[PDB]
């Protein structure tokens, strides 16, 4: 028909292309029903049109948690499913054994344990998932007047539709892609679409293209809407970001291969002991073989870590609550760990590492650059006089006492932040003059001057503007703390030079000029607009290059993250000289190496390549500049392709393909787009990179409190084991019943687990490199340690187990008392040595300082507590465990095997035996 979807195709072309072929923009007009006057016709079905044939504005929502999805995700653990199976086996075994099919409590504690698991992981992430939801909706989006035959104004921006003209102003967001109609200077900041950080000039011949999510900058005018919705260059990256699949965290991926490799030993040596066992009882109705199948059964259950779950999802919870104690937020658990073993941190350049605000990096004044720092008071008066005289932006708040917010254009809004830093008071600035005559900030002539009628009789004229034209129409200079000097041409020289370096570098260059001209009045003029201004013998006051800076604190960030092993490179949109001087500023790219072709491609380079070809090249990308996004997620598939852990830090909606890409995706609070926060596992509420730091420090202590319960659990596991094999083969008894053990399992590792979390990071872990992704999750110094602790504990429990009535004083005066009297003692002795590996665990590879934390004491008197209780008192808690009393002798005893831990473990920890 006319442009059915031909005009997405024109909005792809390259700027200012295919757009002459439908006429221009006046010739795209009584296209798509579009009369300059009349955007929409009077009825409603000339919008149902437009509704369908080009779509709505509207981008679909994802939703969340719509029928306890978390909690079938939890469901969904290897290990848990392990868990669950063991779990239905062990119960209707059980109620089979015994018969009596009442209560729960022989598999009441397997089932209680993956409940809480399930419970756990479900509450913390719908808290997290609730108030990441609360803190990333942003009402960015600004309801405005449509413009279309002056009807069904102030519509909401999802009410616009393709074919009408919309009109903006300075600040306003643009809320569809289109195309300008007409405008006087529009110019558009593109960074959070683009990633350039210098406002674009838009204009009705040459760069006719305004895309959706943009803030217009500078102008204003009233512009086609072109695509809406999905149609729009921000509905098509939304669009290419929605499929999410096939991920797996390296933690989670290590901790399902270290419980699959536990549970296949476990099965293997349950499946042989019953074999072994059967063959024994039918050779060495029903035929007892429901005891020997809840004996394997009990086996296979002390096998598999119950309680790893548990201990995981409680440490990943304090420490995801710990890192919001910072000004970071993880969306889930498991990020929390991800970030530690990120290999590279691909990060953004406009809004991340730097403010993305234009201001003063450097300056010029009294003949001297005296950057920044502070003016002499002679040449501060005029030039904050001037700078507040001069300027059409002004300080939001400066009456009421609150933080300053600067306006206009990024030239107004650094002018006024240097006045500002020169201590200038807008309120009284502004006062102590009055504006005789201004003439503005204009395109065709770039100066820009105004006459200050001063509190003195004399009146001033003042010129900014750009600092050639500037330069050459002032003949004089202020030099420091003193009157008025000519500039000679050595002088003139100096300044021009300085200039030209200055504008070498990414800054712009604005120069401010005064002339003492006077004894006339612009109210005397017949016309404000004919008092010519005198633009001549002007005396230059102070030359400012204002610049998009880098982030205050990033450099020692980067340093830091680079001492980590943690390599850093900037992928932008920006063109490529903008990206280098920022990259050397911020510390990303190093002095050597600038220029090659390795260490900084453009995107059209990189995109070139074939994906095969894209990764020899893509390990020494250290900048990377007019990157489009498909370009970034290129690159994160080529750094993942050669297994790299890449972390993604950036804000704008480009970024989004490479955030979710990512293996850990960090996006800024503040500064980041809706759609970055949307696709990022981590939000940086800081906008901070010290943050990020931070992030990575607590990311690498999570996983080495992580592998500390593991070598606590396989300790607690590979005893419990060994000890219920050997005793079921030798008498067909298991010392350690099911559900003891899942007592065990659950309270011991819920309350170490946090405990070992207590441990704050430590700057140690920043010294070593990230994990190499590859190594094994249980080094083979944990391996040692558990098989040492768990070796102790088979011994003495075993011995205890065989001759326990002859070795415990009183011996065999009841035999069934005695048995049970024996068993109590190698079950808490059992416990209590746990509790002493777990004091080891907690200082590994080193002499214990033995001075623990308050809550750490705390847990233990806990676990203390609870066992005494349990052991000592059997009604309402040991009816289950199945526990006699004991006296105080046999408690000693229990106490002494678990302290006999202690020596051996400092042992096994200085001897490489
Ligand atoms: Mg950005």
């Amino acid at each position: 028909g006319i442009t059915p979807e031909q005009l997405v195709i024109m909005s792809k072309d390259h700027n200012s292309g295919a757009l002459e072929q439908y006429g221009g923009t006046q010739g795209l007009a009584n296209l798509l029903k579009t009369n300059p006057e009349k955007g929409i016709s009077g009825d409603d079905d000339d919008l149902l049109k437009r509704k369908t044939i080009y779509g709505s504005n509207t981008y679909p929502r994802k939703k969340g948690k719509g029928f306890l999805r978390f909690l079938w995700d939890a469901c969904h653990d290897l290990t848990l499913i392990i868990l669950m199976v063991a779990a239905v086996a062990s119960l209707a075994l059980g109620i089979k054994t015994e018969g009596i099919k009442e209560g729960w409590y022989d598999g009441g504690s397997i089932a209680f344990a993956v409940i809480l698991v399930i419970v756990v992981t479900a509450v913390s992430d719908y808290k997290q998932s609730l108030q990441f939801q609360n803190l990333n909706d942003e009402k960015r989006n600004i309801h405005l007047e449509v413009l279309r035959g002056g009807r069904r104004v102030e519509i909401s921006i999802y009410d616009i539709v393709v074919g009408d003209v919309i009109p903006l102003n300075i600040g306003n967001q643009v809320p569809a892609d289109g195309v300008l109609i007409s405008g006087h200077s529009l110019a558009l900041d593109e960074s959070s679409m683009t990633g350039e950080s210098k406002i674009v000039n838009k204009d009705a011949n040459k760069d006719p293209f305004l895309m959706s999510g943009c803030k217009v900058a500078d102008g204003n005018g009233s512009m086609l809407v072109t695509g809406v919705g999905v149609n729009t260059e921000w509905g098509l990256l939304m669009a290419s970001i929605s499929e999410d699949n096939g991920e797996e965290t390296p933690l989670q991926v290590r901790l399902n291969g270290v419980a699959t490799f536990i549970g296949s030993i476990g099965l293997a040596v349950a499946a042989a002991v019953l074999v072994i066992l059967l063959t024994r009882y039918f050779t060495g109705v029903i035929d007892d073989v429901v005891k020997v199948l809840t004996v394997a059964v009990t086996i296979v259950v002390v096998a598999v870590p119950e309680g790893l779950p548990l201990a995981v999802t409680l440490t990943l919870a304090y420490s995801m609550r710990k890192m919001m104690a910072d000004k970071a937020l993880v969306r889930r658990l498991s990020a929390c760990e991800t970030m530690g073993s990120a290999t590279t941190i691909c990060s953004d350049k406009t809004g991340t590492l730097t403010l993305n605000q234009m201001t003063v990096v450097e300056s010029y004044a009294g003949g001297k650059k005296t950057d920044t720092e502070q003016l002499p008071a002679t040449i501060t008066s005029l030039v904050v006089e001037g700078i507040s005289q001069n300027t059409t932006g002004s300080i939001f708040v400066p009456e009421g006492g609150g933080d300053l917010e600067y306006s206009g254009s990024p030239t107004e809004k650094a002018i006024l932040g240097w006045g500002v830093k020169l201590g200038m008071n807008f309120e009284t600035a502004r006062s102590q003059s009055s504006i005789l005559h201004a003439f503005p900030f204009n395109s065709e002539k770039k100066r820009g001057g105004v006459a200050v009628k001063t509190a003195d009789g004399e009146v001033h004229v003042h010129w900014k503007g750009a600092s050639e034209i500037v330069l050459a129409s002032c003949r004089s200079y202020i030099d420091e703390d003193g009157n008025v000097a000519p500039m000679t041409d050595d002088k003139a020289s100096f300044f021009k030079n300085g200039i030209n370096d200055m504008a070498g570098r990414t800054l712009r260059c604005v120069a401010l000029a005064f002339r003492t001209y006077e004894a006339e009045k612009v109210p005397t003029g017949e016309e404000l607009s004919k008092w010519v201004l005198p633009e001549d013998d002007l005396i230059l006051l102070a030359i400012v290059g204002i610049k998009d800076p880098c982030r205050p604190g990033v450099k020692d960030s980067v340093v830091l993250c680079q001492n980590a092993g943690v390599k850093v490179r900037m992928v932008t949109g920006d063109n490529v000289q903008t990206a280098r001087a920022i990259a050397l500023e911020c510390g990303i790219l190093s002095s050597d190496a600038d220029l090659s072709e390795p260490t900084l491609i453009e995107g059209k380079s990189f995109r070139e390549m074939t994906d095969a070809e894209r990764d020899k090249i893509s390990d020494k990308i250290s900048v990377m500049g007019r990157s489009s996004p498909n370009d970034k997620l290129l690159l994160v598939q080529s750094l993942r392709r050669q297994g790299h852990v890449v972390a993604v830090t950036g804000d704008g909606t480009n970024d989004a393909p490479a955030l979710h890409e990512a293996d850990i995706g960090l996006a800024m609070g503040i500064a980041g787009t809706e759609v970055a926060k949307e696709s990022s596992d981590i939000i940086i509420l800081d906008d901070n990179f010290a943050s990020v730091v931070k992030v990575v420090r607590w990311g690498r202590s999570v996983y080495a409190n992580i592998q500390k319960f593991i070598q606590f659990q396989l300790t607690v596991n590979v005893a419990a084991l060994v000890i219920n094999v050997v005793a079921a083969i030798s008498s067909g008894d298991v010392p350690l019943t099911a559900v003891q053990l899942l007592w065990v399992n659950l309270i011991m590792d819920t309350l170490g687990a946090l405990a070992l979390a207590t441990e704050p990071p430590t700057d140690h872990l920043m010294g070593r490199p990230p994990v190499g992704r590859k190594e094994p999750l249980i080094t083979n110094i944990m391996w040692r340690n558990l098989l040492i602790q768990a070796i102790y504990q088979v011994s003495v429990l075993l011995t205890l187990n065989f001759r326990g009535i002859s070795i415990l004083g009183l011996e065999h005066e009841v035999h069934e008392h005695a048995t049970r009297v024996k068993n109590t003692i190698i079950f808490n002795a059992f416990v209590l040595c746990q509790a002493f590996n777990e004091f080891n665990a907690r200082k590994p590879d080193e002499k214990n300082i033995f001075k623990g934390v308050i809550k750490n004491r705390l847990f233990m008197g806990i676990i203390v507590i609870t066992l005494v209780l349990q052991v000592i008192i059997v009604e309402f808690l040991g009816k289950f465990a199945s526990t006699t009393k004991l006296n105080w002798k046999q408690w000693l005893i229990c106490v002494g095997i678990g302290v006999i831990s202690w020596p051996l473990a400092l042992v096994g920890k200085f001897i490489p035996v």
